[PDB]
């Protein structure tokens, strides 16, 4: 399948050094990379991230960190790759997190969670369209593709 | 102590480079590796569509034999649930693998299984007898 | 919080060169390494029982091995750092553990489970006073901590 | 020293071979700071740029081939010396010459499927990095660890 | 590109929990596993093995222990590789090898030296024929074999 | 022969970066026995002795101010060759020196920050274990391998 989500590493895990390791698990686990940019997000973007929020909403602050810096942002290709993003990731709470997850092994605050993937496949189709061009979309072939799948 | 269970790297593990990564997940929990063979099966050897004939014998895999205490269901906690989508994060399927057609490696469903499944890979001679230096520390 | 907790490495654990990759994953899940120090442990500074205790199956010579060669103990800080800690170790019983976790990954045998971490928020407190001078622990500021937690 | 700024790509069979995690985490792990990451295919111009020294067939028309044929992952770092400090990290530039430890020393066996490149000096670094990124995508940032890593 | 190296864990290796470690390695650098094997030496095949003594009664050491137990054998094939696979192992004396190779890793003391690799092309074939039977020994290709070479 | 003991200390930017399990994992790794090792934060009468064959420098108010600045972790280990071994597995004492493979290779930077140290000579060493420690923290223990390690 080509189905696609969008990962992005949030600021806080570009500070403390986490990008590589993040893509690096996507890699080995066979889903395909066709879009990586490093930005850092408008308060406006930053507002559009979040458009949820609430009663104690700050919120105000979710935006603030969120366009504190850079983050780096991903497009993920493959079957099940909406889905299989979210385990890769483990639960948005880190202290929920199975270990062996992304906020399992590198993050104890759910205010300070390392990353972001999309939880549905409609939200991926929305998030991939606000943060990446059309043309910052890589159409590719793994030479591995028939080694992942049949 | 003394179960034996019989683990493969399928041919989609041994093309993307996971042989040392799942023998080394294995010796790091303690087990001992026993017996250890890379080969090309053939036809007949496929194991109860269709395809998976062409596939587990288009290329070489890894046969093993590792020895230790609940190495039956440790080793496949270890390779994680059959179906990578149900497989978890830390576990071989879970880490490196996406679909049920290609899942890497394998792991013996019963310790019957794994006793049928070892003599079928094996001489009873080329598995080799020998005690770790660390069996004291990882058993009592 | 700022609530501490104690990480024991066992002698099992010590001797099968598990202390390095212990205290990396404690580092790299942002928990703090407040105090550290390696030694072998005395008869009845092993454990000491008081946990099983009412000992219990056969103490005698579970406390035999504690005792036997050296541990490195840890006093490491961080929100739930107590339940957290455990969930890295993995369950105390090594078949019930997952891999990602210390014991998961590492240990096969209850007998030679590599590591303890406290029981509680109260376990730890005794456990970190019991093993530590009030003093061989340090008060530190990880450059990290906003990072960490907002 | 600190500010100086290098360019370095995973070139396409790097990208193939699943090696931008694992390059981006030498990186990062050395001290040496992200400044702009991107993912692209080269253009036939960009191509031929990259490798105007030779043209001058040798492999031209190939290696132009090559590294236009699929998409590379650029990146600008920043640091003391990585220019200088980023090659040391990716390795001699031909494998057969680089040692374990390094990108190519680990990952890489012939000179045309090296992995990876790396800017060869300030100057050619500026340049690159002026080539490869519009000015806005460098993202202007302090590492919470800058003083952790420098004085 | 056909040449092939004889890759040997030694005991050392087999008992200190080095097989895999070593096989990845030889999977990253991109050579190709073509033969794969455990096996206890007896000690007329470590008496081969070694060229070498003639003595310092190192030898009859070295036999002895190169049969204490099972070593791991292979054969990897690439554009050679003979030498590429030494470099991989680091110099035949671990006191002589950097950080990176596996001697370098994991090694202290010559006598204890981890794993062999043949020196020259021709010393591979010997090795190769001396420990593999011809049909143990699968010619495949690697789907990777065009991103490692052209 | 040996046996043999030196001083391997995480500086307190090692500890501020995380490394402390890395670096302890390396000599695990390479057959070394660890025999003490302790968390403290060194005092300025501490900090100024370590840095002694450098007293008269611009730096060194600095450094002794950043030595004791938070805490470091201080290790003993033991086994052949160790002292010279233990600064292989260091690496070049200068980072910009330092090869990928090595703690400082991988990690390091600037000299200022090169988040470790260890004793240069097998009488440095002794200076320095009797100095950080005292005997009954220096445990005394055989190690199950020891005898797949040493032949």
């Amino acid at each position: 399948t080509s189905e696609r989500t969008f990962i992005a590493v949030k600021p806080d895990g570009v500070q403390r050094c986490l990008v590589g390791e993040i893509i690096q698990r996507f890699e080995k686990k066979g889903y395909k990379l066709v879009a990586l940019k490093m930005l850092q997000p408008s308060a406006e973007q930053a507002q559009q991230h979040y458009i949820d929020l609430a009663s104690k909403p700050f919120y105000k602050d979710l935006v603030a960190y969120f366009s504190s810096g850079p983050i780096v942002g991903m497009v993920w290709e493959g079957k099940g790759v909406v889905k299989g993003g979210r385990v890769l990731l483990g639960a948005t709470n880190p202290a929920d997190s199975l270990p062996g997850t992304i906020r399992g092994d590198f993050a104890v605050d759910v205010g300070r969670n390392v990353c972001h993937g999309s939880d549905s496949v409609d939200s991926a189709k929305r998030e991939i369209a606000f943060w990446f061009k059309p043309e910052e979309l890589v159409n590719w072939t793994s030479h591995s593709v028939k080694q992942v799948y049949e």
